């Protein structure tokens, strides 16, 4: 009764391609499952955040890009602020669509030895005590099912794993309704580009010469709550609703109307189930949030879901990734709620503005705004020790010396393994705490770049501190046992 | 063709009362003219704010409560703040009801000078190029005709020299309805007691073990915008339309319908008519910002309008009250929009507490929340000469040493005068600079008690500082022909 595969991953979003990354990166068979035979080619949100620059350079990828230049004025509820006041925080890449992202995930996953299947669309699911076995209807064969140790939903928000996996769903009322377009064709002259008028409001920012991005929203209830793709008919006809203006003579690569809608599911986590990215939550996308918090939680869940399937699987992890990720989802559906309550609302939130853009004037708020929407430091995982300094923090760039080698430890969690840092001194707790070469890193040298902190601290693979310290009266070394096993 | 009065305030509330005190302060004939002909008795704002503390001790009146105990922590739009980390900053006095602040008024005011006349009732204006004639109901006979150089609307937000005198009034479409009750008697037995439940909202607090104060605010869409007295029949009906509880048996003090209608005229000046207080602005009724908003105004205005009747009258005097109230006005407005929703709003403002529970907990934004409703330092005013270093900013306590004598600076602006603070020092700038010892007070101490400024200061009547100084190459005394006239 042999697996096809430790884990089915379905769906060749951002999401599924860097979880399927995290996973083979620490050794597990894994086969993905797309809908399309094509990737959407759809150039969808222009860039991403910061926390994400930094979980695809603890990978080592950002060479595949080619152009990762970064914008230090970002906003939030469109009142423009400095992010580099938080040290290493930045309001993300500037110029990377979707498809580009999508395309070196998939690059990278199969480099690693991912099995990526396109054409093969999820239909059915069946859970038991010791596996899965799913129901995929590939190209060839009308059904065919596969079975593995754990599948994981990293498909849509109109997720299918979600609904046959029984998951509850729940979430707000939506308010405003948003609709997306790259227009290419008979091009707008606009004069009223940024305006609330009464009727809702337009937002047009060009992306390529021919090509210019139509956000387009209307202050009006709803009809049809669920997010779905449409036609230019609808947006063009809503524009002149607004504007007077007819911009109905153009041709769209596509068009999306979507809603304020946030939801998010009770539990990641149902049996041996699992929802990663926009399957688990939903919100108005605008700003790369999704994408974004989708590859951080398959990143949190990709080393934690590997090591389960082989041994050195303790007992609280795989349900650490819904204790870790669930707050932050809720979190992000309360921060993009709030966001647009205070910019795409009328007269009603001009007060709002006014405030916060009074609050941007000081720095604690700035940085406070920063670590909210660049999702870099706000993500403080409350699953820890004490909690108390820097733990469920993550850790940022720094240099190492010459004891290793030159190499500093970004490079360090490229292979999906953690590590641990000492002086060269510390000898006792550098081989007698650690003996686990293997299962983790060990790593000495001098590494006091700049100012910031000082020596005593092993890391996640996800670029989580898990034990801080100075010499604290014990060396605790639990903490190997809190995230690893304990093995000779 | 004599006067009655050099000026003539309508209205015996406390902006009225207030206004006569500083013009009777400064020496100024002033009549007023109240509809009612005993004060309304109502204990309606509970305290006041800390700005309103100050002025009241600038003229040295807080003997005349008795009680003046302060709350340190407040709130901004129900989220709880230290007021106390500004310096000299507190939530206000706790529990003054309005009554007796119209009471002290009132004996203040007549025991200056002024001559209080209730049953009065001003029925017209008319506007003359060196005076103006008002036309009052008095008592005994039905008109009676009043001259004099200057009319000054203190009455309520239903103005009546508003309308006659041509004031333009506009304001914001109101969004929520609140009602307010001294409800003593059958007692309510609350335990949703502070829930947004839908439908609306309820809030009590209790001020006697007999009566209790019935805040009672309905989520719905408004019907009467205009503000007014209302019987027990609505606050009872809708209390239970919203938490099934009858609340009907009980017997009100007096209870009130009001909207989050937000008004400010446009010109606090028309010729020789004025407004002052609630005349000026209205809004959502709470936390005592109309007696205090409506004390300061009628203090920024009194001295100016006070010398403008004697010699001594500058150019821009008597136009810089618009100029330095209305940006006030109109920012109170702002601020307590943002407040109620914040507060009052349901589910699309959750998210808003939240951020802002998270903003408080940095000490900027505290100081800076604490500025904005406390009215004691988020108001510096604009006009000035350079606006660097406490121009328009007010000056707060500090105590003063032997070379004038013990008295600090407090005592200082009791006679509605202006005072200048040197050294014992720059004795060319002591008398060569102010030899309007009359005009001014010229000030001789080393006045260092606490950390944070240092020499070189005259201040305003209402305690605004107008002359910063170092020695600033020349020593600029042409700020004393800014508000101050040129006489020997
Ligand atoms: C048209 C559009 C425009 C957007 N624009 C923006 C934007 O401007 N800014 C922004 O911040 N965000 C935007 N977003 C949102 C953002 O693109 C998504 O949050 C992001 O793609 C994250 O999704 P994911 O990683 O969960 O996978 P998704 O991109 O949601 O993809 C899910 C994958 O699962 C596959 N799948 C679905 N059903 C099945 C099935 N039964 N069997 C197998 N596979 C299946 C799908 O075909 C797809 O490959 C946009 C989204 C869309 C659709
Ligand atoms: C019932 C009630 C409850 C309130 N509760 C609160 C509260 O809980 N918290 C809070 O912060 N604020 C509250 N307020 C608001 C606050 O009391 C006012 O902002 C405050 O009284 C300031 O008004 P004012 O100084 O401009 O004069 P007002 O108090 O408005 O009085 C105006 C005066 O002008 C007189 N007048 C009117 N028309 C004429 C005329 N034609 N001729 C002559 N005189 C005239 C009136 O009779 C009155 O004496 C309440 C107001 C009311 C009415």
């Amino acid at each position: 009764e042999f697996y096809d595969s430790d884990v089915v991953v379905v769906g060749a979003g951002p999401t599924g391609l860097m979880l399927a990354g995290e996973l083979r990166l620490a050794g597990v068979s894994v086969v993905v499952l797309d809908k399309l035979a094509e990737p959407i080619k759809e150039s969808r949100a222009l860039g991403f955040s910061a926390r994400t620059i930094e979980e695809f350079a603890q990978r080592g990828l950002m060479d595949r890009f080619g152009e990762v230049g970064v914008i230090p004025v970002g906003h939030f509820g469109g009142v423009p602020l400095d992010y580099q006041v938080i040290e290493g925080g930045s309001y993300g890449a500037r110029g990377i669509p979707q498809a580009r992202t999508e395309g070196i995930l998939g690059g990278w996953a199969r480099e690693l030895g991912a099995e990526v299947r396109r054409g093969y669309e999820v239909t059915a699911i069946e859970d038991t005590g010791t596996s899965v076995t799913v129901e995929a209807a590939g190209a060839d064969g009308s059904p065919l099912s596969l079975r593995a140790r754990y599948v994981v939903g990293c498909d849509g928000a109109r997720s299918s794993v979600r609904k046959l996996a029984g998951i509850d769903f729940p979430g707000t009322e939506p308010a405003i309704e948003l609709r997306f377009a790259d227009v290419a064709g008979v091009q707008l002259r606009p004069r009223f580009s940024g305006e609330r008028v009464p009727g809702g409001m337009v937002m047009v920012l060009p992306m390529g010469p021919d090509r210019c991005r139509v956000i387009y929203f209307d202050s009006s209830q709803p009809l049809r709550t669920a997010p779905e793709a449409i036609t230019f008919e609808e947006v063009a006809d809503s524009w002149q609703r607004l504007t007077g203006e007819d911009i109905s003579g153009a041709t769209p690569l596509w068009v999306s109307s979507a809603t304020d809608v946030s939801r998010q599911a009770a539990q990641y986590r149902k049996g041996r189930v699992f929802l990663a990215g926009d399957a688990a939550h939903i919100h108005l996308p605008i700003g790369a949030q999704g994408m974004s918090a989708g590859v951080q939680d398959a990143v949190n869940l990709g080393w934690k879901l590997a090591l389960d399937i082989s041994g050195r699987a303790p007992q609280g992890l795989l349900d650490t990734y819904h204790s870790e990720r669930h707050p932050v989802g809720q979190r992000i559906l309360t921060n993009t709620l709030a966001q647009r309550i205070l910019y795409l609302g009328g007269d009603e939130i001009t007060p709002m503005r006014e405030v916060l853009a009074e609050l941007m004037g000081s720095h604690v708020s700035v940085q406070r705004h920063l670590a909210g929407m660049v999702t870099g430091l706000d993500i403080r995982h409350d699953v820890g020790e004490g909690d108390h300094p820097l733990l469920g923090r993550r850790l940022p760039d720094r240099e190492l010396v010459v004891d290793g080698e030159k190499i500093p430890f970004y490079s360090l969690l490229r292979p999906g393994r953690a590590v641990l840092l000492e002086l060269g001194g510390d000898r006792g707790l550098r081989t007698a705490a650690a003996g686990w070469a293997d299962r983790v890193d060990l790593v000495a040298a001098e590494f006091d770049g700049c100012e910031a902190p000082v020596d005593g601290i092993l890391v996640r693979p996800d670029g989580y501190v898990a034990w801080v310290a100075a010499l604290g009266a014990d060396g605790l070394t639990t903490a190997l046992d809190r995230w690893f096993g304990p093995t000779a």
